[PDB]
């Protein structure tokens, strides 16, 4: 197995996949790594797992017919491994935890949202449709935008939002465009 996180990238207390060589801290896997469970598979092997079984669940979809769905267990964890793959970015840091909004000329946004929330919300089962989810993750980043208006940080938001959505369009198996 790995000797680092594949989250964080980090050495620490790790636990390992047994499907995979994967590992993980404690926190660091969505969702937090269960307590006994000898094997156990990490979240990477699951869904490849849904994937193998249902190969025609690779065709494309609709945007709007998987926003609709209802977070039955499948879309749970498809939801808790695309909230994953956006915190192995290191440029997560900056949308994790609670936002604080003092600066000339801009004025907070009415709905602040985090990474941690979201996290938090999906641990707690408080989305009924995938649509909830897609709805908090995109504000992270477009409430980003309208606060740091021309601030070039706000290419932190952009480069956040497009590991989002390139990991959405992926484990949704959204009907590829130009
Ligand atoms: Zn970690
Ligand atoms: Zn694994
Ligand atoms: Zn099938």
């Amino acid at each position: 197995n790995s000797n680092i996180c594949e989250v964080c990238n980090k050495w620490g207390r790790l636990f390992c996949c047994d499907t995979c060589p994967r590992s993980f801290h404690e926190h660091c896997h969505i969702p937090s790594v269960e307590a006994n469970k000898n094997p156990w598979s990490c979240i990477f092997c699951r869904i490849k797992t849904i994937q193998e079984r249902c190969p025609e669940s690779q065709s494309g979809h609709q945007e709007s017919e998987v926003l609709m769905r209802q977070m039955l267990p499948e879309e749970q964890l498809k939801c808790e491994f695309l909230l994953l793959k956006v915190y192995c970015d290191s440029k997560s840091c900056f949308f994790a935890s609670e936002p604080y909004y003092n600066r000339e000329g801009s004025q907070g946004p009415q709905k602040p949202m985090w990474l941690n929330k979201v996290k938090t919300s999906l641990n707690e089962q408080m989305y009924t449709r995938v649509e909830g989810f897609v709805q908090d993750m995109r504000l992270i980043f477009h409430n980003h935008k309208e606060f740091y208006r021309e601030d070039k940080f706000t290419r932190l938001g952009i480069q956040v939002q497009d590991i989002f959505e390139k990991n959405f369009r992926n484990i949704f198996a959204i009907q590829e465009t130009s």
